[PDB]
């Protein structure tokens, strides 16, 4: 509808796949080469389904901060025959607050879904499903089951992936450029 939705659509149309684990179907953001991200609660194993194709997992790492606190981001390297467009230059370098974000989801349950969530707060600490979690972004939208993995964007930046909600607020794990250096 506007330039925020334009940036979101551009990311969804080239840098997302549908990931299926034994814990459900997730929006999965591809970042570069065969490297993608997914919420750690997806419990990625040795095999994952990518757009309904059986795919070997070459590496999976559940990220934690240097205090050994959960970040709720798993970085997955896929045995896929195709690379993602490199979008690392759209990742923030530092923790921040944002205006006017969009949450975008693409699954069997919610295809081509875009939600203007408004202002995004650097919330920090969250007890997420009983797990102490750091680097949480918060937005005041009543997000629902089916939205985990959804991509949070502003104009020009890919800032997070949706990891939970409390019925009134939604919560995303930050994406930082430093997670994807090689
Ligand atoms: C304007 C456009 N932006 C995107 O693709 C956003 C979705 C990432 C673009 C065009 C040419 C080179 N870089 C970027």
């Amino acid at each position: 509808m506007g330039p925020g939705f334009d940036f979101a659509q551009a990311i969804m149309k080239k840098n997302t796949v549908i990931a299926r684990t034994e814990k459900g179907e997730f929006t999965m953001l591809g970042v570069y080469d065969r490297v993608a991200v997914i919420p750690t609660h997806a419990s990625v194993g040795e095999i994952i389904y990518i757009n309904d194709v059986e795919t070997r997992v070459l590496d999976a790492c559940a990220l934690r901060d240097l205090t050994d606190t959960n970040l709720e981001i798993t970085i997955v390297k896929l045995d896929r025959n195709q690379k993602f467009r490199d979008i690392r230059h759209f990742l923030p370098r530092c923790e921040d607050d944002y205006n006017d974000a969009v949450l975008s989801v693409h699954t069997s349950k919610f295809p081509n879904m875009y939600i203007p969530v408004g202002q995004v707060t650097n919330y920090g600490f969250l007890n997420l499903g009983g797990t102490p979690t750091h680097r949480i972004l918060m937005y005041n939208f009543p997000t629902r089951a089916g939205q985990c993995g959804g991509v949070v964007t502003t104009t020009g930046k890919v800032i997070g992936i949706h990891v939970g909600g409390n019925g009134a607020q939604g919560f995303a794990a930050m994406l930082l450029h430093s997670y994807f250096t090689d």
